[PDB]
């Protein structure tokens, strides 16, 4: 059985556990040891949780950032239900007392024993919050549906919990021996090295002699460095580039100069190199695993007598403000002199001072650290900054995790994406960020859910395979039940990948009706119906994907021929009628990120009382150029609506009418105004989000509308202006805002306000978006690479100007956009 588990993990994580031993690497060993233990202690705790505490682990609350409503409640072991009238202000408990009072009458005769389930979902309503505060009641009110819930008893939830059981001496210059290499090229070879502490180098770089592009090369030279050894900061990273010349790059490689156990390194090292596009401090510090086909440099670290980085005990012994909101040489000096007054009077300026400290003078690091040890904790926003590669020092990083523990789960969920990329910044395997992420992930099943997919989705990337594999194993050890649930998911994705391949081939030999019919047959096979049914949606674990409606599944006509898969649930009703789209052949990362940034805007907007009726649909990469998109139902592209067909509700005299005629046929009588309002509001959000993010190549095929009026965008392969992308106002939306009328500045100008509010709200959190993109640089995304891309955001938010100017500027942009509307 111990064998079984091991083998299911191997299958889950897409790499086999045997490959971890094979390496004969004790760092991997220790990581595997320490992390298993830690994780197992987390599951121990979980099986003693109170029933309510268990619910908070497994089904965390889905909350919003007087008036009457109708609710259906029912009990578990019965089909009989009651419909109570209540107030949106009422707590869940009030409902639960109704229900039981009704039960005790029809059945002829204790609220807190209970939680309410959303029917057909992994979703529960509990806590002291007005019904209307829950996303589910909230949502129910817009669409006009009546919430449906089930009284679940404490014994029934405990039954669930149950089921789920498992030093200063050395003053001479630093040097290595460059010895030999083993690749091929066209013309002379040369090497280049520099000692880096993150971005900043710690001395001028040095070089090789010229060696003809021959071998198999052999240098046997001490490369000597412009820095004394006793100065090397703890996170000294030594970086090599190998290229050729008469500039043509070939390979790079980095290593940490101390091992993971603080011991400085000697003697000889063989270096398996990574392929080129010249010196790459940001690259990983682990060798290329394709040792067969890769160039391997050999070097010799010269045993300097063991030696350890000194323990913290030892380190403990050993016109200001105007600039303080990129500073000159002297400006830096003042800051450093004032460092105690910075700690005492401006603790939030920690970062600007870290960047002034002299990472290549050991004495100064010792003093900086000495301050950091009594530095007050910082706001979440400031902590997010300290995580950047600009702050390699492990003592700073630890302080940043410390400051970040106060992240709520919802906040944590919000920035999870970037915290995983940051892992790519880590120099060793056992690190503060990992324990944190795994700890928080073992405390919340939703966090656990997404950490795992973020990790699984990158197992094809050689530079991260081992790091991520090791983490997913650890999670598994501390959550056997959840591992079974995710295999269920991966098994489904496995089938879609085979089904999607069939469809690509098929669709090149035959007609779309013919191919759809074969898909349906292939899906009807026992192995498929079994693998595609009765799972949690990898896009949102609280969504249950029950029986797949084969007759309703099909495929899109785009290049990669993505799949459209529908699902139903008798137990959830019309709420269990959800759909997912499988796509294989494209990078979904960029789209995912884009979608997370919109969702965040909507959060920030909502927090200031502005609801722009956004449609933040799920989009989740799962594997190599594979992942999942959420089906938004009851929607159609602008392009389709505008085909202006015959024998349709919507055919007018003028192509400009069609889209409004469409809103009309979906919304009879009085209800047309609501839809125009939902259209106007969402239209403003998308105009701002696309403008702020530099998204372009909007056109009527990749914009959609829901029957409610809500407009939203799909298919984002381009942001940050990577084809200055102008703000866009499309004439036919403008026509819808203006309720069909030629002139209507009352409706058109309310629309401008929506835009200006939305825009100015995001400037207030400009720095949260700058920090988040700074951390996304670790993703390797082609369109998020250098400083020019972040500048793009600097300029779109006018984050350097006062709010008078930015708003004035924005107003010129919007006007310009109007000119372009006919
Ligand atoms: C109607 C078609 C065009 N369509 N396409 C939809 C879609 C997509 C998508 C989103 C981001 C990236 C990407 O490549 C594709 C879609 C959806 N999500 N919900 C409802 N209908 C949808």
């Amino acid at each position: 059985v111990k064998k079984l588990i091991n083998s299911q993990i191997s299958l889950l994580i897409g790499k086999g556990l045997h490959e971890f031993d094979s390496l004969r690497d004790p760092e991997v060993n220790d990581f595997r040891t320490k992390m298993r233990q830690f994780c197992e202690e987390a599951a121990a705790h979980r099986q003693q949780l109170g029933w309510v505490e268990w619910l908070q682990y497994s089904f965390p609350l889905q909350l919003e950032p007087n008036r009457a409503l109708l609710v259906n409640v029912k009990f578990e072991g019965s089909e009989e239900s009651f419909t109570f009238q209540v107030s949106t202000k009422d707590m869940p408990l009030a409902l639960m007392a109704c229900a039981l009072r009704k039960k005790a009458t029809v059945f002829r005769q204790q609220p807190e024993e209970y939680a309410l389930q959303v029917n057909g979902r992994h979703e529960y309503l509990y806590g002291n919050y007005p019904l209307c505060h829950f996303q589910y009641i909230c949502s129910c009110l817009h669409s006009g549906l009546t919430p449906h819930l089930t009284m679940v008893h404490s014994s029934s939830i405990l039954a669930m919990r149950d089921e789920q059981s498992n030093l200063w001496s050395l003053e001479q210059p630093f040097s290595i021996e460059l010895i030999e290499g083993r690749k091929v090229n066209a013309m002379k070879l040369v090497v280049q090295a520099g000692l880096f502490h993150g971005n900043e180098m710690l001395c001028k770089t040095v070089s090789s002699s010229e060696v003809n592009v021959c071998s198999e090369p052999v240098w046997k030279q001490r490369l000597e460095f412009d820095i004394s050894v006793c100065d090397l900061p703890r996170m000294a990273r030594l970086c090599f580039a190998l290229y050729a010349v008469v500039d043509c790059p070939i390979a790079w490689a980095n290593l940490m100069l101390f091992d993971y156990k603080d011991q400085l390194k000697t003697g000889e090292r063989c270096l398996y190199m990574w392929p080129s596009v010249l010196l790459n401090p940001a690259g990983t510090v682990r060798g290329n695993p394709n040792t067969e086909s890769a160039a391997a440099l050999v070097i010799y670290l010269p045993e300097v007598a063991p030696v350890y980085f000194p323990a913290l005990e030892k380190i403990l012994e050993l016109l200001r403000e105007i600039l303080e909101r990129e500073l000159y040489e002297h400006e830096k000096d003042l800051v450093w002199k004032m460092r105690h007054e910075v700690q005492e009077h401006f603790p939030e300026a920690l970062a600007r001072l870290l960047l002034v400290t002299k990472w290549n003078k050991h004495e100064d690091v010792a003093q900086m650290l000495y301050l950091l040890c009594s530095w007050p904790e910082l706001p979440v926003l400031s902590a997010l900054e300290l995580l950047d590669f600009s702050f390699p020092d492990c003592y700073v990083g630890s302080f940043a995790i410390k400051s970040l523990r106060k992240l709520t789960d919802d906040e944590l969920f919000q920035y999870l994406l970037q915290l995983v990329q940051v892992l790519k910044y880590e120099s060793y395997l056992d690190c503060e960020l990992t324990k944190f992420l795994l700890g928080r992930a073992l405390a919340n099943r939703k966090i656990g859910h997404f950490l795992f997919w973020h990790l699984r989705s990158e197992m094809h990337v050689p530079s991260v395979a081992l790091r991520f594999g090791l983490i997913m194993e650890a999670y598994c050890r501390g959550s056997t039940h959840h591992m079974k649930v995710l295999m269920k998911q991966g098994e489904a994705l496995s089938k879609l990948k085979a089904l999607n391949d069939f469809v690509k081939v098929s669709s090149q030999k035959t007609t779309k009706p013919q191919t759809k019919e074969m898909m349906h047959m292939c899906m009807r096979q026992e192995t498929y119906m079994e693998a595609l049914s009765h799972l949690q949606s990898p896009l949102d674990p609280s969504t249950l994907l029950e029986e797949v409606c084969v007759e309703q599944c099909t495929f899109m006509d785009s290049k990669m021929k993505p799949l459209w898969i529908m699902y139903s649930s008798e137990e959830a009703g019309s709420a269990g009628n959800v759909g997912i789209i499988f796509k294989n052949g494209d990078d979904l990362r960029q789209d995912m990120l884009t979608l997370q940034m919109i969702q965040l805007m909507d959060v920030l907007w909502k927090q200031e009382g502005l609801d722009l009726r956004m449609t933040p649909y799920g989009c989740l990469p799962t594997g190599d150029r594979t992942g999942l998109i959420e089906v938004v139902l009851h929607s159609d592209t602008i392009a389709n609506i505008q085909l202006n067909k015959s024998n349709m509700a919507a055919t007018a005299a003028f192509n400009k009418d069609a889209l409004l005629n469409w809103l009309k046929s979906k919304n009879p009588g009085e209800a047309l105004d609501r839809a125009i309002e939902e259209f106007t509001l969402s239209c403003a959000g998308y105009c701002v989000a696309t403008y702020v993010l530099g998204i372009g190549d909007r056109h009527s095929d990749n914009i959609m509308i829901r029957e409610s009026g809500q407009l939203f965008h799909i298919d984002f392969g381009h942001f940050l202006g990577n084809f200055r992308v102008p703000f866009i106002l499309t004439y036919d939306f403008v026509h819808v805002i203006q309720q069909g009328k030629t002139n209507n500045s009352e409706k058109f100008e309310r629309f401008r306000g929506y835009c200006e509010r939305a825009y100015t709200i995001l400037r207030r959190h400009g720095l949260l978006f700058l920090h988040l993109f700074a951390l996304m640089r670790a993703a390797g995304l082609p369109e998020l690479s250098c400083s020019k891309d972040i500048q793009y955001l600097k300029d779109s938010l006018a984050l350097g100007k006062t709010e008078e100017e930015a708003l004035k500027h924005f107003r010129v942009k919007f006007n310009e956009a109007l000119r372009e509307s006919w």
